[PDB]
Formats: structure tokens, sequence, C-alpha cells
């Protein structure tokens, strides 16, 4: 093996400007990092800059450097959708024709009718909302009628809330599994179905840790599957295991924040493994992009950048660090959906003694999966061109 360990970091939703097919998605003008940089009157990301971020694209506060620490380029998405699952599945070697859907106006009547018909239960709500807001509004009605609160959010999700003392937890899970089956349908293909049990009394409802997520398996065996099948370590950090429904994962480390994510990354640097450590930093997407909060997004990017020198210090000669994103989510864009953007790619190993150079633009996110597969000598994905030899 060229590299004993590969550290792959997805900065979730951190796009680097509209992709050539942005118009199809209503995403003309989108630019996640660029608009944030402008809002911040110059982004302070000196460590990403040292890696070559400004060499990919110069933006306010983000300038090119003569000798980038590693190699740099951007990647174009080939799959139809701009959702988290599509982006991650593509990164790990797949091509996804069928997009997952988002539902800003709630779910189609046909889906909800069928869910009632299979469960013998009434459905109420049917709109985007946070868990606190929807429970405040409908929690009492739910308790009194035994109905099911169905709701969505900014992402591709179908959420079902029921009081634990009115709808037995085990029944709520059965209902969610039925909904998971009904949503395997391109007319209304949702990324995940989520059980949202809650307890308490009107004016004091709280969601319990009995939450359960029902994910789809990737539409293909991924590079992660191949690594796991060859007895390599595949350490998933943050939402990674959920995103892939555990496929190809040997260890999973839950995180509660971006900084906790960087702490777990550090934990894996301190582990003797051979294979892949795969981190998703989700705050960018969940707290800032969808909420259209460029200030919060800018601050999070700066907090993340400040953590990188410790990572640089810990990387061994036979370690490779890969930093990318899975789509854009421009916090100064109309609506609440993701944005169809190129994503940055930075590839750094301390063994790169004379620094990096520009890579040819990656025609699919699957170039990452191809590179990882080639490094570890496992079956090459059907899509993607390795850049291993360029490093
Ligand atoms: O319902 P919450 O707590 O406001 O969470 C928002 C989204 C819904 C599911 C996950 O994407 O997080
Ligand atoms: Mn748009
Ligand atoms: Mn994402
Ligand atoms: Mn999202």
């Amino acid at each position: 093996n060229k590299y004993k360990r590969i550290f792959l970091v997805v900065m979730d939703s951190v796009g680097i400007g509209e992709a050539p097919d942005a118009e199809q998605f209503g995403d003309l003008g989108s630019d996640t990092i660029g608009h944030i940089a402008e809002h911040m009157n110059g982004l302070q990301m000196p460590n990403m800059v040292k890696l070559g971020l400004g060499n990919i694209r110069e933006m306010k506060g983000i300038s090119k450097v003569e000798k980038p620490l590693g190699y740099y380029t951007k990647m174009q998405e080939k799959s139809t959708g701009k959702d988290t699952m599509t982006g991650h599945w593509e990164i790990m070697g797949l091509y996804i024709d069928t997009p997952f859907q988002v539902f800003p106006e709630g779910f189609p009547k046909e889906l909800l009718d069928e869910l009632e018909e299979k469960t013998g239960r009434k459905i109420i709500g049917n709109k985007p909302a946070s868990g606190t807001e929807i429970l405040d509004e409908l929690g009492q009605e739910q308790m009194e009628t035994g109905s099911l609160i169905v709701y969505t959010g900014a992402d591709s999700v179908l959420q079902i809330a029921a009081h634990e003392e009115v709808v037995p937890l085990d029944e709520l899970y059965k209902i969610c599994k039925i909904a998971r089956e009904l949503t395997l349908d391109e007319k209304y293909m949702v990324g995940r179905v989520i059980a949202r049990p809650f307890v308490g009394e009107p004016g004091n409802f709280t969601r319990t840790p009995n939450r359960h997520d029902y994910a789809l398996k990737p539409f293909g065996r991924t590079v992660m599957n191949e690594l796991k099948d060859s007895d390599y370590d595949v350490i998933a950090i943050g939402k990674i295991s959920d995103i892939y429904d555990g496929e190809g994962v040997t260890e999973s480390l839950r995180t509660k924040s971006n900084m906790d994510g960087m702490d777990k990354l550090v934990d894996t640097l301190n582990m003797d493994f051979t294979g892949l450590s795969f981190l998703n930093l989700v705050d960018f997407d969940a707290l800032f992009g969808h909420r259209r909060d460029p200030q919060g997004y800018g601050e999070a990017l700066q907090e993340y950048d400040a953590r990188l020198p410790e990572v640089f210090a810990k990387l061994k000669e036979d370690d490779l660090l890969l930093i990318t994103a899975d789509h854009g989510n421009d916090p100064i864009h109309p609506g609440t959906d993701h944005t169809r953007e190129y994503v940055p790619l930075l590839a750094y190993s301390p063994s790169m003694k004379e620094g990096g150079q520009e890579l040819p633009l990656r025609q699919t996110f699957a170039d990452i999966g191809a590179t990882v597969a080639e490094n570890f000598g496992v079956k090459m994905p059907e899509y993607g061109t390795s850049f291993l030899n360029e490093l």
C-alpha cells in the first residue's frame, strides 16, 4: 500500500460555486464558500489556504499560495440529485440516477392515504417543521386521538411523531417500517424515515432518545463494502454510518458537533488502523446552510480551520488526508434546499516533500472512491478515475 491510512473529511454542503448543470436545479448564481467569504468581509481560513484552497478558487480572504501543502482541484457531481446520500454514495464509487425528493409543501395525498390504509391510523400535520414547533401545535391532538403526526424538514426526510403512552413504541416502529417501504417509490423517494416518539403533557412535550432512523442502503456495493470485505478498517465518524446504512462500516463514532467531529478524527489519528477513517462535518449543512445563516456558517468554517494544524502535526508519512464536500448549500440562496455546486478537493500527505500541484478537474465524485480502492488494492468501482498516481 502507498498509504496505510486515509483520512477522508466531508465538509458537508461546503460548495465552491455553481456546477455546469446548476440551471436545471434553479441554482444559477450559487456559491457557498464565495458568498460566505463576502458576508464575512474575508473568511479567515489560513490552514485550508496553506493546503491550496485559494489555488482552486480565489475568494474574499482566501488567496492562492506559491507552494500548496498538497494537491488541489474541484469535483463535478455526475449523479442526478444534489442530496447528502447521492453525494456520499457517488464519493464511494456509485452513480445514482434517481434523486431523493424534498417536500417543502408536505407529502402527496396518495402517499399519506396509503400509509393510513395500511396502518388503520389517521395522519395529521404534513408540513416542514422542527420537532419542538410541531409538538407544540399538534401534540395534544395526537394524544387525544391516537393520530400520527407526520412532518418533514429541509432535508429528504419523513418524520413520524407519537406520544409513547398513547402509541406503543413498538407500534410506532412498525408504522415507520411500512412508511419506509412505501417511500421506495420515485414519486416520493425520501432519504430517511424517522420515528419521533415523545413524552410529557401539553405545553411540555419532549422527544425521547427512542428516536429510530430508517435509511436506504446505497444503490450498489461501495468501496467501503470492498474495504470491509478485504479486512480493512472502515471507521465512520458522525453521520457517515447512517448515510451508508452501516454498509462497509467496521466501527462507528457518533458526534454531537463539528468540534466533537474533529476530536474523533484526532482519536482515529491516535489509533493503529489500516484502511479508511471517514468523517462527516454536518453542522455546516444542518445549522447554517438550510437556515440561510451566512454569519453562523462563516464562524463554523473558521472554527474548523483552526483545528487543522493539530491534524497536520499528527499525519504520518504513510497517511493521506482528503478534504471535500458532498454538494453546496448556499446560505444566501432562495428557498431552503441544497445548491448544485462543484466541491473542493484537497489531498495532502506529509510525504509530499515538495508540496502539491493542480489535479485535472474530477468528472465524478467517484474519483475519490477509485483512489481509495486503488490505494488498498481492492476491486475498483464501476465509476471514477483514481488520482493516486498523480499524488
Ligand atoms: O426535527 P428537528 O429537531 O428540528 O431536526 C431537523 C432535521 C430533521 C431530521 C434531521 O434532518 O434533522
Ligand atoms: Mn436553488
Ligand atoms: Mn450533505
Ligand atoms: Mn442538507
